[PDB]
């Protein structure tokens, strides 16, 4: 799109802040996100962090989404966007970039942020930075009562 | 990528790490799947963390790349322990797993080949700080060659074409 709002961002971000928040009530990190196939709004996963529920070292909210799309031809991402609740570390970045998964909205970039976002930019996707509150409260509290799981996420 | 890049010295871990590397490789192979194996182990002793290969056909995985799965199949741990390892792969890693090393912070990636493939990566890491060690592997390439030849489409799949 540039510039303009996709008519499903906001779609999107609410899902992806939904799957931030069953995440959190299962205990684990408050990170969640979802694909969207920009043609027809229609979502082709979704999913949140992993890493306490199933002791996963790579299931961040933007993998544990893809895992949870199945196995999809390459040219099904190339007209979807990736909607996560918080800025993508190296690794989801990579993933997006792999997949050439053309638009990543993002809900917020305070509590993290990592080079991937710009990264991202410099290969060609589109990045769209809500700062979205909701999302922000959320990662804030569970930073503040658990930093060290928080950190265990991003390899601190 | 700068044009004054450089290698990488040797580990005594080096030839240990792709030999497993490339037995979880044709272990995939043997399961049907991607022939693209790795481990990862501690600098500090020489210890095995983890070791896997890539599970797209035997799990319908989308992300367990072989270098994804090695990281997995390490379990949760306290980050300082990336930190001293070196992660071995058979193939030179697509961006994902490129950021997946940047991400942990493993100082140094030993590739088997980029013969068969080579994404951005590889440089990426090395403008990132890590080292990189390719090792040329023979018995990798023939593998992967192999694979491609006879599964183009299914390679495609994996890295999303
Ligand atoms: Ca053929
Ligand atoms: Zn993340
Ligand atoms: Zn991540
Ligand atoms: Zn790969
Ligand atoms: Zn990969």
């Amino acid at each position: 799109t540039g510039g303009m709002a996709s008519k499903w961002d906001q779609k999107g971000m609410d899902i992806a802040y939904e799957e931030a928040l069953l995440g959190y009530k299962e205990g684990g990190v408050p990170i969640g996100g979802c694909l969207i196939n920009n043609k027809d709004g229609s979502v082709l996963g979704r999913g949140h962090n992993m890493r306490f529920q199933k002791g996963s070292a790579t299931l961040h909210g933007e993998i544990s989404t893809l895992e949870n799309c199945g196995r999809l031809e390459g040219k099904v991402y190339k007209d979807t966007t990736l909607y996560t609740t918080l800025s993508p570390c190296d690794m989801c970045t990579g993933a997006i970039i792999m997949y050439g998964i053309p638009r990543c909205v993002i809900g917020e970039n305070v509590n993290f942020k990592s080079k991937g976002e710009k990264y991202l930019q410099t290969r060609g996707h589109e990045v769209v930075v809500v700062d979205d509150e909701r999302c922000k409260k959320l990662m804030k509290q569970f930073i503040d009562e658990r930093p060290q799981d928080w950190f265990e996420d991003i390899g601190e």
